C-alpha cells in the first residue's frame, strides 16, 4: 500500500535540498514516497490551509461565491499582488493571507475547530490566534494526511456541500493542457522551524488521477520554485506527465 522509492531522493539531493514527495495512484490504490518517515512527519500547513479555509467559508456563507470581491483594506503589504481587490480564485492563486485571515475571523474558533474535526484534517488543533493559527499556531499536517484530505475533496466526500467542494476545486486549478490538469495549492511556512515549502494537489489524466503532497526544507525564499520543479521531475520520471 505504501512503497518507498529512494531513487527520488536524487531529485532533492541534486538541489542541495531535503524533503519528501508522496504520490497516490487512485486507480491502483497504491502510494509511493522517497521517505516514509518524513511522509508521516507533521508540519504547519501554512497556505495549504487555504483549501479547508475556503471550503468552510463557502459552506457557512462567509463567502457567497467565487466572484465575491474582497476589497483590499488599503494597508500596503510587501507582496504587491496582495495590495488589490481579490475574489476567491485570485486570493487562492496569489496566496493572499489577509483575505483568508478575515474568513477565519468570521468563521470563528468554534466552527473552525468543529469543521476541521469533521474533515479529519491533520491534528485538528487550532490552538493559537484564530486569524493565524495555520501560520504560527498548533495545527500540523503530514504529507500522507494531505493526501487523505485531498482524496475526500476530489470525490466530494468531505462533510460540506457538493457546491462548496466544486468551487474550491475550481479555485485550485493551477495548470491545464491537452495532457493533464493540475489542481493544487502551494504553501510556505516560515514562522516556526523548520521553514518548509509545500505543494499539494493532484494530476488529472484521461483515465486516472495521481494525488501528490510534497514538502521540502526552505531556508530562504530563493528556492520556492523547487516545490513545483521537483514534483514535476518526479511526475516526469514516473511517466505521469510528458
Ligand atoms: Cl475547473
Amino acid at each position: 500500500e505504501w512503497q518507498e522509492n529512494k531513487s527520488w531522493n536524487a531529485h532533492f539531493t541534486e538541489h542541495k535540498s531535503q524533503g519528501v514527495v508522496v504520490l497516490w495512484n487512485e486507480n491502483k490504490q497504491q502510494g509511493f514516497t522517497n521517505n516514509l518517515k518524513r511522509a508521516n512527519q507533521a508540519f504547519l500547513p501554512a497556505s495549504t490551509f487555504k483549501i479547508p479555509n475556503s471550503l468552510i467559508a463557502l459552506d457557512l456563507g462567509v463567502v457567497k461565491d467565487e466572484h465575491q470581491v474582497f476589497k483590499w483594506d488599503g494597508q500596503t503589504r510587501d507582496i504587491a499582488t496582495w495590495n488589490r481587490d481579490h475574489n476567491l480564485i485570485t486570493a487562492m492563486k496569489y496566496s493572499v493571507v489577509p483575505v483568508y485571515q478575515e474568513f477565519a475571523r468570521q468563521i470563528g474558533e468554534a466552527r473552525m475547530s468543529k469543521m476541521l474535526h469533521a474533515f479529519d484534517y491533520g491534528n485538528e488543533d487550532i490552538s493559537g490566534n484564530v486569524d493565524s493559527f495555520w501560520l504560527d499556531g498548533g495545527i500540523r499536517i503530514s504529507a500522507t494526511e494531505q493526501i487523505s484530505f485531498l482524496r475526500k475533496l476530489y470525490h466530494n466526500k468531505l462533510h460540506v456541500s457538493e457546491r462548496s467542494q466544486r468551487i474550491v476545486k475550481q479555485a485550485m486549478l493551477t495548470e491545464a493542457n491537452g495532457d493533464y490538469i493540475i489542481r493544487a495549492k502551494t504553501g510556505y511556512s516560515t514562522r516556526i522551524e523548520p521553514k518548509i515549502g509545500w505543494w499539494v494537489g493532484w494530476v488529472e489524466l484521461d483515465d486516472n488521477v495521481w494525488f501528490f503532497a510534497m514538502n521540502m526544507d526552505m531556508p530562504t525564499s530563493d528556492g520556492l520554485g523547487l516545490r513545483q520543479a521537483i514534483t514535476k521531475e518526479v511526475l516526469k520520471q514516473e511517466k505521469i506527465i510528458p
